[PDB]
């Protein structure tokens, strides 16, 4: 039977799903680790013990315990990102979509969800793998990993809550794919890992970590890179935040053993309810529990690993959206709201820059302000609003990604860079947010090909072209068809630095993506903050 597969962990039974008037098979909710519950909370994951009988893989698994966005009750713009399943600490599962008939040895793509390392689910509607598996004939996998304190509480030195366990969860799912994807018809020597935001930063983290590099072949990073300012903290900061969490739950703080024991007695929601209270500054685009530079998963600092070429050398394809910062200002900066144009006064502008660069002293804040203020028209509320949107996106996503890309390309085997700037015609968020963080995902997973979703014909075309670049790059290391007549996406080089736009108009090639602002964020500001 096509829906029954025998793997090294036991037999699983799938289910047949319709997609674009045809069908494929789906194996949903396959377990790859023991449930990380009770005494296992905060611990490295254990491999799932093989089972007898047939594992029913016909429905979605639970989503991991996480904070839930209630900022706009009933609004589908925010709700489509919340868990659409019951939450549970028993949540380590993966999902596989496989063409029909079952391939023998085809290209594999493994998706790693974003969500600031504090939230996220593999089961969201926008992450449905069936359009991509079907349209490009690839075996599509999506994994899951613990987030929040459950996945990243870090008391370096203890083996009970070492930190990075959420990254070890992703690594285990990658190990399981390496070991069993052949039975579903996938080629384990041709797997591409791809992810967005924290998912994109995770991808870059597996390219860096010696223990993860042998498990995949190529990588795709969307709006995220390993060195982003919000993606990691030192062991000292990790520890300080773990103790502060403990202090919020009135825990005994005399020892790691006593702190960890107290935290393990708490119900999930108790930790989620005070999680935000441990950030060290009033800030936006900062999350409490994230990867920690421990000397194990990351042998040395990320910067020196990048300088010396200490990382997997392969091809990578990555990029950004035009208005990455708008989501974070909407949610936490004074003067912005969902239903107005959000024109910003000089004073809210000033409040906004303080919140966006929380680690800067006064001279630092002054440099940023000067760099983004048009002094011939300083009270223009639209310029102040967009100015703030660019500060958040440049500092948190684009410039860190450009620094990663310039360091990688020096040692890698091929880089392709894109700049996604098409605003979907059916977006429910207001116009001022532009091309929002996260909205290139629906085009990557092919949602524009389903008519009932209301996209235009050129949007369906944009989506087919993106799906075909991603899958062709996964199969071959190059997004371009060998003899196509279509326009070429050129290779990004240390010398020329070319990249392309991704939108409904004819591809245009450009150079030095946001180079003026990124020399400010990557070279000047850090030198100004170290000297003062
Ligand atoms: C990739 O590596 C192969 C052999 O290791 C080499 O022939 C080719 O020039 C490389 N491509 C790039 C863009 O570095
Ligand atoms: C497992 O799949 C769904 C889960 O609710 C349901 O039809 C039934 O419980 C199971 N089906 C089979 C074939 O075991």
């Amino acid at each position: 039977s096509e829906l029954l597969v025998n793997t090294k962990s036991g037999k699983v039974m799938g289910t047949r799903v319709p997609v674009l008037s045809s069908h494929i098979s789906a194996f949903l909710g396959i377990p790859f680790a023991e449930p990380p519950v009770g005494n296992m909370r905060f611990r490295r994951p254990e491999p799932k013990k093989p089972w007898s009988g047939v594992w029913n893989a016909s429905t979605y698994p639970n989503n991991c315990q996480q904070y839930v966005d209630e900022q706009f009750p009933g609004f589908s713009g925010s709700e489509m990102w919340n868990p659409n399943r019951e939450m549970s600490e028993d949540c380590l599962y993966l999902n596989i979509w496989v063409p029909s008939p079952r391939p023998k040895s085809t290209t594999v793509m493994v998706w790693i969800y974003g969500g600031g390392f504090y939230s996220g689910s593999s089961t969201l509607d926008v992450y449905n793998g069936k359009y991509l598996a079907y349209t490009e004939e690839v075996v599509l996998v999506s994994l899951s990993y613990r987030v929040g304190a459950f996945g990243f509480l870090a008391l370096h030195g203890s083996q009970e809550a070492p930190g990075n366990v959420g990254l070890l969860d992703q690594r285990m799912a990658l190990q399981w794919v390496h070991d069993n994807i052949q039975f579903f018809g996938g080629d384990p020597k041709t797997v591409t890992i791809f992810g967005e935001s924290a998912g994109g930063a995770s991808v870059g983290m597996h390219i860096l970590s010696p223990g993860s590099r042998d498990l995949f072949r190529r990588a795709i990073l969307q709006s995220g890179s390993p060195n982003c300012p919000w993606a990691s903290v030192s062991v000292a900061e990790g520890r300080r935040r773990a103790v502060e969490l403990g202090r919020n739950l009135n825990c005994n703080l005399n020892s790691d053993e006593e702190l960890i024991h107290c935290l393990r007695e708490k119900k999930p929601q108790e930790l989620i309810d005070v999680e935000w209270n441990v950030l060290p500054f009033d800030s936006i685009f900062r999350f409490s529990f994230v990867p920690v530079i421990d000397g194990e998963f990351f042998p040395t600092s990320l910067e020196s690993m990048l300088n010396s070429g200490n990382f997997k050398k392969t091809q990578i394809l990555l990029g950004v959206n035009k208005d990455e910062g708008s989501f974070f200002l909407l949610y936490g900066a004074p003067g912005f709201s969902k239903d107005s144009e959000s024109k910003i006064s000089r004073e809210d502008f000033m409040s906004g820059v303080k919140l966006s660069v929380p680690h800067a002293n006064d001279l630092g804040l002054d440099a940023v302000t000067l760099q983004y203020t048009d002094w011939m028209d300083d009270n223009n509320g639209i310029k102040n609003r967009d100015g703030l949107d660019d500060i958040v996106g440049d500092h948190n996503v684009i410039c860190p990604l450009m620094h990663f890309v310039n360091k990688y390309t020096k040692f890698g085997n091929g880089t392709y860079l894109y700049f996604f700037n098409h605003r979907a015609s059916n977006l429910v968020w207001p116009e001022w947010m532009g091309v929002i963080h996260g909205y290139e995902i629906e085009f990557v997973f092919g949602l524009p090909l389903v008519k009932e979703l209301n996209y235009t014909a050129e949007e369906e075309a944009l989506s087919r072209r993106i799906m075909h670049y991603w899958a062709t790059f996964a199969k071959t290391g190059n997004p371009n068809e060998p003899h196509s007549q279509e326009s070429k996406w050129p290779l990004f080089t240390t010398k020329e630095q070319k990249f392309i736009d991704l939108n409904t108009e004819p591809m245009k090639v450009h150079q030095r993506l946001r180079v003026q602002m990124c020399v400010f964020w990557n070279q000047f500001l850090p030198k100004l903050l170290n000297a003062t």
